[PDB]
């Protein structure tokens, strides 16, 4: 059934930071899209050919995707949208990367690697043009990785994605 | 003086960890022996950032919102809760700060003027002018009476981005 049903948005507006309104209108949106209330992988890789119109940002938008899909079935239903937009788009820092540190730690064993860096990088490369991703990838460790175990933890990748405040450096 | 008093209701209301709040007290005090960061000092703060403009303007307006005690000095606890909300908070509270860095006479309304005012400040820290804005207001006025509540401001900037965005430096 392809119905905005009241439970859904009762679970939508208690989690994210949209309203009732918001939702209705959004969902409106998204059915005429996916007239079934699904979200295939092609269309989420058709919005980011739209965002991105002269790299080729398949590779990144598919990793998103996964993220997107919580329950792993292959598909983004409304709800799974919603969530995801709410934290990327309205969420205090930490919720941003955290849901980040989902992106990367593809395998979801509570670290991410080298070779789960190297491949966002080399994915948002791919998706715009212009030294090397590995050198970004042994930058990135240098800094984050601080008991030197070749990987980061949700708090080694957090805090050390959160700079100082600019005003806080300066002093 | 770094009360341990005072880090409990820093690490309770604000993004921020014991150890990131102790480490950047030793910064503050260095720069402020006193304690205080004085208007002229937070606005060679922004001079570093901004070095071909005059910044005054625009850092005398955050001055003001930092300074929450209006007693004329940023402590380091008024330094901590403004940075917590402007460098780590979620897109609601950013809006509320930025509404009261744009109602420069917390009155609880945004004029015109008020807006003319922060965007000028803009471009003196970093560089027709009234219309764009004179548009964005227009439309972010709901029921159009040329002043706009928090409500407005917020809802108008999930819209129109430019404007927070812009407070954003
Ligand atoms: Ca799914
Ligand atoms: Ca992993
Ligand atoms: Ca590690
Ligand atoms: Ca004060
Ligand atoms: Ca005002
Ligand atoms: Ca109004």
């Amino acid at each position: 059934n392809s119905k905005l049903k009241q439970d859904t948005i009762d679970r939508l507006t208690t989690d994210t930071y949209f309203t009732e309104k918001e939702i209705r209108q959004w969902h409106k949106g998204f059915l005429k899209d996916c007239p079934n209330g699904l979200l295939t992988e092609q269309g989420f890789i058709k919005i980011y050919k739209q965002f991105f119109p002269d790299g080729d940002p398949s590779k990144f938008a598919s990793l998103v995707f996964r993220v997107f899909d919580e329950n792993n079935d292959g598909a983004i239903e409304f709800e799974e949208f919603i969530r995801a937009l709410s934290i990327t788009s309205r969420g205090n820092l930490d919720e941003k990367l955290h849901w980040a540190f989902r992106l990367y730690d593809v395998d979801n064993d509570g670290y991410i690697t080298r070779e789960e860096m190297y491949n966002i990088v080399d994915a948002i490369y791919q998706m715009v043009g212009q030294n090397t991703p590995q050198k970004r990838v042994d930058k990135i460790f240098d800094q984050m990785d601080k008991n030197h175990d070749d990987r980061l933890t949700l708090e080694e990748f957090r805090e050390g994605s959160k700079a100082d405040p600019r005003m806080v450096q300066a002093l």
